[PDB]
């Protein structure tokens, strides 16, 4: 492959428009749009009707005349196209980490009345920590006898999944590796086995094909911060599936989820469907810049992105291959379409200082421990050429030893 | 009194400088500064800067560059000055139901290991709907005998109060009455009986003098975006006491409360003191503006805020008996100074409809059940003249029966 390869890509790039969507500082290859997507360039123009109009001017009264009061709702319908789900069934509120206390603790609760004796949490060690820091937090407050099966590999789940599994609870897309489930088949497996299926979207929403409902999901949740381009900390989301929602109420009972066709008196009633997910006052203005980044996936659809996300990752490693060969990378991605996200992860013994050197010159992905180097691709704002100019910097950092 | 007094105690008012520090809309005498507050002038540049320069174009960098990973706990030790706490004990994060989850939680395994058997928790039936719900919840959810004890009225109080009191909760000033406890007292008398005490200080932080090491209290929540004005949905805080905060882990124990001292590995391991009660990724660009209405109470104190809070309860108070006299309003917040906040309630056989009048009149108030007319004041901004002219508009109202 050559540089002049990559410009004709970018020439055939039936996506290309959809870069002009977001403002992009000059100077930088953003690789790192899997843990802060960039600014679509509408956000701002919203952030400042919300401050200057809806706050300033409307006060306490646009809960009414700026829509404040459906916000969350109107925001996961939207969500809802991107994974497979309906209108009604998904919320934008709170964190990922609050949102998977809501719905672990309402697949516990299930499960108690229907096969009590269960009472072990299959998950990965390789999860995202908050992931496992929340079950343990929830497993440590409830006794008993709560407890987390620890599973070292992809390929170790179907043995650690039997009668004795209340809640699988996997994040799709592994956060390190990349490494992609097929969520239709341990969803399967997990309801053969008598689990409830917990699915975490984070690397997934936004980033490849998801259809809760085609993989027969229990609950599931993520984050609108990452390729949903939501802005920095920007509210999580929540699905339930509709066969569960109702059958039992969960624990962070706030207000908004009470039913909006009764009185508050001082006993909680929940709403009927999704919105008893809902808990407090939500952040508004952060809350209002999610739409814009959902804007942009209405101009195209997830089939067309993971198209252009494994032309770009097949690029990557390829060039890289290509480029860097006589130094000590290891792919820790797969190679394999289907276990493959839309990120790639090279090891290095110094793998930190190179992707500090990659930062200090504007090629910004991360650092994983251990020794990991992270590289998010968002074919949204992501150009083939860009990849093209990003390898051949990371070849001259390696060749001069720049990162020493 | 008359409008030429009230012209003159805004001559003479010296907190008059500071209602410049805030973008008013024009024509609007608002007084649900207790239910959103207004917005400091501040705001809108600050949230450009986020949203153009840190987000946009620092992007992910900008948690380090921007100052984004510790805005929590330097917002935090702003707000620590208004209610006697120090640094380096209270974080703004998520939202106060969700607070209230965390240290309920906390204090309950307390008193599952220093006094066994306590399993009441004493509240008010008028508290806010969402503490009640919250507690309500985690209830549910632990199993058991825990059960809520709700008292009728604030002299029942010492009574429901005894050996089976694991913790008392209660809102420091009642959201509807604007009744304020005795928190010195109410704390002391929970101790002496053995339970730990919580308070919601929603309408007291901000708003009257909070000193919660003078207090004896065990554990704090309240909110941003009420007297303190920090916008929207804006993220509420939390406060433990040293004596306290180290003794258990909170059960909502997401990444961001994790030590920062040693890596992330698999088992959760708490950061000493209030960060522990730090959860996930929280919404920047709504978090940021908190800083804004903090900086305003900078400038002055809460003797002095408290000073004018009560002149303008007392002028609102004797200017609707001096001109809607021979109306059907009954007053329902306490004459007595000690026991009454910075709003005033007046019952009235057809409030909803007066309420809405005089919003339709741009003299914004709000409407509790039943039949309870609610009005802030909020000193930073409000002027005495204003109140003058707002009870002026309210005997027209009342005369004309514009309300039908
Ligand atoms: C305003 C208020 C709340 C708000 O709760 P959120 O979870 O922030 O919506 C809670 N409790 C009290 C007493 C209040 O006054
Ligand atoms: C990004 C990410 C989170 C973030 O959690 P917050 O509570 O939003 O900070 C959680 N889980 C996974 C798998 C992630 O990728
Ligand atoms: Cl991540
Ligand atoms: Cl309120």
């Amino acid at each position: 492959t050559t540089r002049n390869d990559c410009l004709a890509l970018d020439a055939q790039d039936s996506l290309a428009p959809l870069r002009q969507q977001f403002a992009l500082p000059e100077g930088v290859i953003y690789l790192d749009g899997n843990s802060l997507g960039a600014r679509p360039v509408a956000a701002l123009a919203r952030a400042q009707a919300v401050i200057a109009e809806e706050w300033g001017n409307g006060l306490i009264r646009s809960w009414n005349s700026a829509g404040w009061r459906d916000l969350s709702e109107r925001l996961g319908n939207r969500l809802a196209t991107l994974i497979g789900a309906r209108d009604g069934e998904v919320v934008v509120t709170d964190t990922t980490s609050i949102n998977l206390f809501k719905v672990l603790s309402a697949a516990l609760r299930v499960q108690a009345t229907r096969s009590p004796e269960r009472r072990v949490i299959v998950t990965e060690t390789s999860n995202f920590p908050t992931d496992l820091y929340i079950a343990e937090g929830l497993a440590d407050m409830l006794q008993q006898g709560y407890t987390l099966r620890l599973v070292d590999s992809p390929e170790e789940l179907p043995q650690a999944i039997d009668q004795d599994t209340a809640v699988v609870m996997l994040t799709h897309v592994n956060y390190k590796t990349g490494y992609m489930h097929d969520m239709q088949a341990l969803t399967a497996l997990s309801h053969e086995c008598g689990a409830l299926a917990i699915w975490d979207l984070a690397h997934s929403a936004g980033a490849v094909p998801v259809d809760l409902h085609q993989a027969g999901a229990d609950y599931a949740i993520g984050c609108t911060y990452k390729y949903l381009n939501g802005g920095p900390g920007s509210q999580a989301f929540v699905w339930v599936s509709p066969q569960l929602c109702d059958l039992v109420p969960q624990p962070l009972s706030g207000w908004f989820g009470h039913s909006r066709q009764f009185a508050m008196e001082p006993r909680y009633e929940p709403s009927n469907g999704i919105a008893r997910y809902l808990c407090g006052t939500q952040p508004i203005t952060s809350l209002a810049m999610v739409e814009c980044g959902l804007d942009v996936f209405a101009q195209t659809d997830m089939a067309s992105l993971r198209r252009k996300s494994l032309a770009l990752t097949d690029l990557f490693i390829e060039l890289v291959e290509q480029r860097c060969a006589a130094h000590e990378l290891t792919l820790v991605t797969p190679r394999e379409h289907a276990k493959r996200g839309s990120h790639v992860s090279f090891e290095h013994p110094e793998g930190y200082a190179v992707i500090q050197a990659l930062i200090d010159r504007g090629v910004i992905g991360d650092y994983r421990e251990p020794r990991i180097m992270r590289f998010g691709f968002t074919p949204l704002y992501t150009t083939f050429t860009e990849v093209w100019d990003a390898v051949q910097i990371l070849g001259e950092i390696l060749d001069r030893k720049t990162w020493a």
